């Protein structure tokens, strides 16, 4: 039986396999994450509650389909996905995901704490992300992340590896939607503003992640809103921070990755083959 010495169980999956605990693990955007338990296995999981929002019919179906496909997936540099379903308690409805639990939190958090990365760490972590992306891209059908950022790359441990999270949630990003000016303005790949993407959207995102890691700032901080950024991205204007990359080989890789024309970008295969990533 579950002892509730400090923490009460406050929710369950339909079959009661998964339990939610009233310990919040983290908050970001349109989700809160709780400590959970897989009672089959006695293994702690993340109980992620996505903000109550009305989804369109298409969004609901895209998501349930993509979720299914995540279910079996196991790779060192991917955060495992277990299940998801609609949930309510009192007056609040939400989507729950149960996933592997990453208690060391995000790359973003780390980069906020440690503003100078060692080349060795940048090399090894960027490589892991690429292995992750390559695993996704080679599923059947291929899984494209579509919203990769430091905010959804997770560290296993201060000296551990990284794992890509946020799998499948891009389906609920309203990339083509008008949106409120709040928080730091975001960019995306040129073609992604109109959702005409393929695997190369992840390459662009990867390059921007690498840039952020190398410079320790979010690209395009010189812009006040996402409209300004849009105009730059879709006109080939790089973020100021590009010019602050100290190390020639890193700058080259980033440059290969963040090209305006998606067809001109490095492939993942290229990148894993590159001297920089070949020790
Ligand atoms: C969401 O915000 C946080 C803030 C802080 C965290 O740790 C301090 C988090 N740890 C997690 O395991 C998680 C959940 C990780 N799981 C995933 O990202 C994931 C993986 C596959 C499919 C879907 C997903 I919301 C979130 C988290």
């Amino acid at each position: 039986d579950i002892e509730e010495l400090e923490t009460k169980a406050v929710g369950m999956s339909n079959d009661g396999r998964f339990l939610k605990f009233d310990i919040e693990i983290g908050r970001g955007s349109f989700k809160t994450v709780y400590k959970g338990l897989d009672t089959e296995t006695t293994v702690e999981v993340a109980w992620c509650e996505l903000q109550d929002r009305k989804l369109t019919k298409s969004e609901r179906q895209r998501f349930k389909e993509e979720a299914e496909m995540l279910k079996g997936l196991q790779h060192p540099n991917i955060v495992r996905f277990y299940d998801s379903w609609e949930s309510t308690v009192k007056g609040k409805k939400c989507i729950v995901l149960v996933t592997e639990l990453m208690t060391s939190g995000t790359l973003k958090t780390y980069l906020k704490r440690f503003k100078v990365m060692k080349i060795k760490v940048l090399r090894s972590w960027c490589r892991q992300i690429l292995k992750g992306l390559q695993f996704l891209h080679t599923r059947t059908p291929p899984i494209i992340h579509r919203d990769l950022k430091c905010d959804n790359i997770f560290i296993t441990g201060p000296t551990g590896s990284v794992k890509i999270g946020d799998l499948g949630l891009a389906t609920l990003k309203r990339a083509s939607f008008a949106k409120a000016v709040i928080g730091t303005p975001e960019f995306m790949a040129p073609e992604m503003y109109e959702e005409k993407y393929d695997e190369s959207v992840d390459v662009y995102a990867f390059g921007m992640c690498m840039l952020e890691m190398a410079t320790s700032e979010y690209p395009y901080s010189e812009c006040q809103n996402a409209a300004q950024i849009y105009r730059r991205v879709t006109s080939g204007v790089k973020p100021a921070s590009f010019d602050k990359v100290a190390i020639p080989e890193v700058k080259e890789i980033i440059e290969g990755c963040i090209r305006q024309n998606k067809d001109e970008r490095y492939s993942i295969k290229d990148l894993l083959n590159h001297a920089f990533f070949q020790e």
